């Protein structure tokens, strides 16, 4: 039967590809995963974010030692954020987004980073991918969704005129 | 005839003069980065107003419209930054929007007149108070955008 190593990881859009932005998720072989990120304000850590989910996949072993990996879909369960300290970039806000491979947003959460919370997504995104894998073959890195974790600084203002009759 | 003091200010980073009594103005703003200023923005325009003296001592200030000429940006320090400058009417309709990364110097021409059609009948020492004539957004995003990537290796 199969002898497949599964992983999931997150890499920031650079180009980069020097490997420094890569975060490996805690995973199980059934596809379960969990990403943890430190949120920086940026004098120190103000909180920890956690995205949980599961890749739905299954494997068929062949006689010759090759295997077929079916990557059916990927489910996102929760996004949680645990505030630890007060945000000292006090006019900046955080936006966390998850999007499909194709750029379509499916979750968005804007917040100031000072409140703990948990949001439930329970969103399954269909992939229907198949990798025919010879001995020692790798699928390589296959995007299954996108992530945005942004700092927003919004100086919103208005132009005010005034007139005084000095007589 | 008319003795009226005109002013224009920004309230909510956005500094407020220069101003001339004919209504011309410019707004200057600094983009900050850390505490090492990256560049300077400047928005120029003119308020279109005029004054009618009454026998009373009283004056009517007609605030007809405001014209926006240009938005200029000057990069002073080189270098994942989206910066967006917007101008909107006092009612919330965007009339100009510029996204940029901050590394290039540029000028955009707006030449937009926003009709105001306001009138303040001003008795001696009366004041219009603060009248909003348009809005500005000088937003700044630090992007960390990426992908979740799965991988499968056949270890046979």
């Amino acid at each position: 039967g199969p002898n497949v190593a599964f992983d999931i990881k997150a890499q920031a859009k650079g180009v980069a590809e020097y490997g420094n932005s890569i975060m490996t998720a805690k995973t199980k072989p059934d596809g379960s995963f969990e990403f943890n990120h430190d949120m920086i304000d940026g004098v120190k850590t103000i909180g920890y974010g956690k995205l949980t989910g599961k890749v739905n996949h299954h494997y068929v072993a062949n006689k010759d030692g090759s295997v077929t990996a079916f990557v059916d879909s990927v489910t996102l369960y929760k996004y949680e954020y645990r505030n630890v300290a007060q945000n000292a970039a006090v006019n900046q806000n955080i936006v966390f987004r998850v999007l499909t491979k194709d750029g379509r947003p499916i979750f968005e959460k804007a917040h100031n980073g000072n409140k703990t919370f948990a949001e439930t997504l329970n969103k399954t995104l269909q992939l229907n991918l198949k990798y025919e894998l010879k001995p020692h073959a790798s699928s390589g890195n296959v995007e299954v969704f996108k992530i945005h974790d942004d700092w927003v600084h919004d100086t919103h203002g208005s132009a005010l005129v005034s007139y005084v009759n000095n007589n």
